[PDB]
DNA sequence: TCTAAGAACTCTGATGTCAGTAGATTACACT
């Protein structure tokens, strides 16, 4: 618990190559090695939420949210001291952060994944999170016909 | 016994402007 903690929360690095090897020791360090989790979500979401036009630095968040999906999936949100009702809000309106690719895009990339989960294991979430994210393509739909 | 210098108005042509489009240039980056 206290090494995903420490991992998670310094895995940044100025130099792209060097922040993309940090990032996949945790890949290995969830998929190959633990159950024993605790996973760090109260962090996660201040890794992406910080809003600013021209943020890429929400971006870490996203591909951190990426890994602790990819590893077969465990569950987001449980429990953890913040709301659904705001958490999942931010992490689509990411998707209007349109100046660089990895920090609108990407986020659209992790929702993908996240209703093949919730729709697969069923839960109500999905009665909801289809709705923020239809909400907010709309926005593009009336505006910014590429995006 | 009248012939130009001074008006006046419209019109034409260039220069600069704004918004929006999209290309090519220039940085960024690979272990």
């Amino acid at each position: 618990n206290r090494l995903l903690n420490f991992l998670m929360k310094h895995v940044f690095h100025p130099k792209r190559a060097v922040f993309r090897h940090n990032l996949e020791i945790i890949k290995t360090l969830v998929e190959c090695w633990k159950d024993c989790l605790s996973i760090p979500y109260r962090l996660i979401f201040e890794k992406f939420s910080g809003k600013d036009p021209n943020s890429k630095d929400n971006s870490v968040g996203i591909q951190l949210l990426g890994i602790v999906m990819a590893n077969d999936l465990p569950p987001y949100d449980p429990q953890c001291g913040i709301q659904s009702s705001e958490y999942f809000q931010a992490l689509v309106n990411n998707m209007s952060f349109v100046r660089y690719k990895e920090v609108y895009a990407a986020a659209a990339e992790v929702l993908g994944l996240i209703l093949r989960y919730v729709m697969e294991r069923k839960n109500i979430l999905e009665e909801s999170l289809c709705e923020l994210v239809a909400k907010q393509l709309k926005q593009h739909q009336n505006t910014m016909e590429d995006k």
